[PDB]
């Protein structure tokens, strides 16, 4: 199709590797580049551990609310809200927002630890339907993205289902369902990506993600004004392994997607 040769072409200008899932819950129609392709998630798996945690809180109704210790040993490398609550504790609730909404990496291994650990989150997967995520460690390590590696990757394909299941479909219960879907309408860190690409009154929830090789990640519900809501997953990753991170692939393959429709 047209899209699927300016997509090739936007792959070609930009010198890396690219996967591109869009689901159009209108007709179920699927558009699909290197779809079947593993990709690294990086910060994109966090949607996956909060959505676990919120399966745990249909049957624990009080979950969110538990407390969780801080502590100086448990910060990583980006932990811009776990930072303000140090020596004090966040509730789940506030872990899987800072988890989302801005990518905090401490907060995720709080929630995998929650979850038993990264075995836990893949178990979530594998009960809604999805054979292919797979989490493998904690972050940061899980953002080594190196070319070949089939830790913590997906497809464009099986990451794009799954995301309609637990927002639009009923993976989750229908309070649990709400909480994601708010949650990922205030993420804040997608700005410059796939948001980027798309009519401004369109309304976006997303979570992006970053990690070595260049790898630039984000994954997006979509409600357009009038039209029925559109999943898309955008992955992207380089063949060095300092190379920068390419935001605006992500938003020029979304615009070249709106196009198409
Ligand atoms: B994800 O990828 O988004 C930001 C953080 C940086 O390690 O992880």
């Amino acid at each position: 199709s047209a899209v699927q040769q300016k997509l090739a072409a936007l792959e070609k200008s930009s010198g890396g590797r690219l996967g591109v899932a869009l689901i159009d819950t209108a007709d179920n129609t699927q558009v699909l580049y290197r779809g079947d392709e593993r990709f690294p998630m990086c910060s994109t798996s966090k949607v996956m551990a909060a959505a676990a945690v919120l399966k745990q809180s249909e049957t624990q109704k009080q979950l969110l609310n538990q407390p969780v210790e801080i502590k100086p040993a448990d910060l990583v490398n980006y932990n811009p809200i776990a930072e303000k609550h140090v020596n004090g504790t966040m509730t789940l609730a506030e872990l899987s927002a800072a988890a989302l909404q801005y990518s905090d990496n401490t907060a995720m291994n709080k929630l995998i630890a929650q979850l038993g650990g990264p075995g836990g989150v893949t178990a979530f997967a594998r009960a809604i339907g999805d054979e292919t995520f797979r989490l493998d460690r904690t972050e940061p390590t899980l953002n080594t993205a190196i070319p070949g590696d089939p830790r913590d990757t997906t497809t464009p394909r099986a990451m794009a289902q799954t995301l309609r299941q637990l927002t639009l479909g009923h993976a989750l219960g229908e309070t649990q369902r709400a909480q994601l879907v708010t949650w990922l309408k205030g993420n804040t860190t997608g700005a410059a990506s796939i948001r980027a690409g798309l009519p401004t009154s369109w309304t976006v929830g997303d979570k992006t993600g970053s990690g070595d090789y260049g790898t630039t990640n984000d994954i997006a519900v979509i409600w357009p004004q009038g039209r029925a809501p559109l999943v898309l997953v955008t992955y992207f990753t380089q063949p060095q392994q300092n190379a920068e991170s390419r935001r605006d692939v992500l938003a020029s393959a979304a615009r070249i997607i709106a196009e198409g429709l």
